[PDB]
């Protein structure tokens, strides 16, 4: 069984990005004076406006013009948009204020996904697509490919094999690129970087031959932003499942975020162990109540070892109530800003990425 | 093994799917009058301001004003007092609208997309979406008939079944948990939209059978809820499966359908629908993949969950045989030119037996 799969990525410049970023920006900002912050932060942006809404309960005092502003400059827009001169609308309104047997504050399901496919324990699809955007972002940043602008979509197809249960990469089927640009530059000079300077950099070379069809730039040279409306790409480009949560401008106690989060690291830890090639973990929980309702293993055929075996080695593992995930992955620190772009599985630096030992 | 799972569903006055709705209302407004309408419209809302952007390329002569103020009259919201108002909010076109000057046209995207479909619910859903759909769609019923004048148009339910596996196909128990939140008007208890809710909506809209003594009920669980920011494409889960199947990442409102995100979604879903009925599975998931610029679909594939009794290989044989997935082809076999798109904008798009995709093709094999 030969399949082709697509992931897609959008660069830090696009507009949904730009909020996630934002709003996750303004709940690290709370994090770094106050551990205990609560933070609902959404983001909106049209061209020239940038809008804060939502509720916060911190002892932290937050200069939002210039978490915002930091951000915009940081995305690469000093192009449509500019950080000393965009405006900086904030809405949002800071009121001031068991442990680990708190109750979930949603009915929530969410879903952790693992592949043996790449180093990352991610699909390829999906890593390449990220990794040609952070690329790029790289490129521009450094000031070696001048030209570029941050906002970008990237689309990569991998063409698999099926292995019983597992799948393996053959090679690229399709990659496709666009990026903003200034306009002293030829068409031909950004494909030609964009081959060889984002594409042999980053896709490993056994993949590619004569036969991969590029797409670069094409609908010749180059909408209102949100958070929370990129959930795919946030997460495993089409691989998996999604119960629908988004994460950014959610804080630690909200399950959506959190329990998605040890989901992944639970599925990260049993293909690392080597119990599976290829993982779905499926974790529900009831409002209130604290210890999931159920856990669910499906491992596509690929383990030795049954569900229920599986299942007991997440019990003897892991401890999945909202107040100790928060403790275990370390919850209340400000680092959910690197989180928003460029996926928030398949980076080591995440705690939720150090995959656990497993005693079985 | 036993299991949990939630989906959700929201009622046409959230503020994500007024945006879907009125995206749509826009869509069929310019296909009445032009079926070869190119529409890309996002509509944005935030208290009593109604933003439509993006990009429409049409003969149509559309009212923008009107089209939207009756869709939000439409949905239900026509006074202050619930916070927004058909009569005086603002709504702020932004659109840039142009004029304009095949059965193996090129496919707009390189795309992914999925159907799913499962024998344990009549519409070949999950029971645990189609609850929650249902139960949306019968608080908006009791709200237009009168029957529930307390009732407001912004709704949230969300719906935990525990079912049992089968051999790779699931079967519902029992009704684990519902969570109802419903906007209303200020001269009503808590107290009496509890047992409304209960006894009106609840055991009018799910079967007898899976509610229990045990069933949690979480109904107006955060308080009153008298009177915030939407966009279109922001319940894309809701829109499809709720969490079972897969999802590739497009969304479908504001979208012409020359936009294969949604036309290939649709057809995806009559497939798999069309192999459950058939019998031919009890449970399956569709996965189909395009290239830009390329009518064929660059592959199909069929996971049944070990639930059929054929290949993966024979019943990709038997889709080969009954259905031509290029983008040209779906729209006619679909009728997709129809202006029936604010239809799909809530209560999902899939599930409904009004809609050609939710008619199954008689397959030969």
């Amino acid at each position: 069984g030969v399949f082709m799969f697509t992931s897609e990525s959008v660069g830090e410049g696009h507009p949904d990005k730009i909020c996630d970023q934002i709003s996750d920006a303004v709940l690290d900002a709370h994090l770094k004076q106050d551990p205990n912050a609560k933070v609902a932060c959404e983001t909106v942006c049209k061209t020239g406006m940038v809008l804060l809404c939502g509720e916060i309960t911190s002892m932290a005092m937050v200069d939002y013009q210039r978490v915002v502003r930091d951000t915009i400059k940081h995305i690469g827009y000093d192009k449509g948009f500019d950080f000393k001169t965009c405006n900086v609308l904030v809405a949002l309104e800071q009121q001031s204020p068991n442990e680990e047997d708190v109750g979930a504050g949603d009915q929530g399901l969410m879903f952790g996904y693992a592949t043996d496919e790449t180093e990352e324990c991610m699909p390829l699809t999906i890593i390449l697509a990220h990794k040609l955007n952070a690329r790029m972002a790289d490129l521009r940043r450094s000031g070696l490919l001048p030209w570029l602008r941050p906002d970008s979509k990237t689309q990569v197809t991998v063409q698999y094999m099926q292995d019983n249960g597992a799948v393996i990469p053959v090679r690229i089927h399709t990659i496709v690129i666009s990026v903003q640009h200034n306009e002293d530059i030829t068409l031909e000079e950004m494909r030609r970087a964009l081959k060889e300077q984002v594409i042999r950099a980053v896709v490993p070379a056994k993949y590619l031959d004569e036969d991969t069809v590029y797409h670069l730039q094409p609908s010749g040279r180059f909408d209102a932003g949100v958070t929370g409306r990129k959930i795919i790409v946030d997460t495993y480009g089409g691989w998996g499942a999604h119960g629908g949560g988004a994460f950014s401008g959610k804080d630690y106690t909200k399950v959506d975020r959190s329990a998605a989060y040890a989901a992944r690291w639970v599925a990260k830890s049993l293909v690392k162990a080597g119990l599976c090639r290829r993982v779905l973990v499926q974790v529900s929980y009831a409002i209130g109540v604290a210890e999931p309702l159920s856990i669910s293993i499906f491992t596509y055929g690929t383990s030795q070892k049954t569900e229920r075996e599986l299942l007991d080695v997440v019990h003897k593992n892991f401890d999945l109530r909202p107040g100790v995930i928060v403790r275990d992955l370390d919850l209340k620190k400000p680092i959910y800003q690197k989180t928003a772009c460029y996926g928030h599985f398949g980076r080591s630096e995440f705690p939720w990425e150090v995959p656990r030992k497993l005693v079985f």
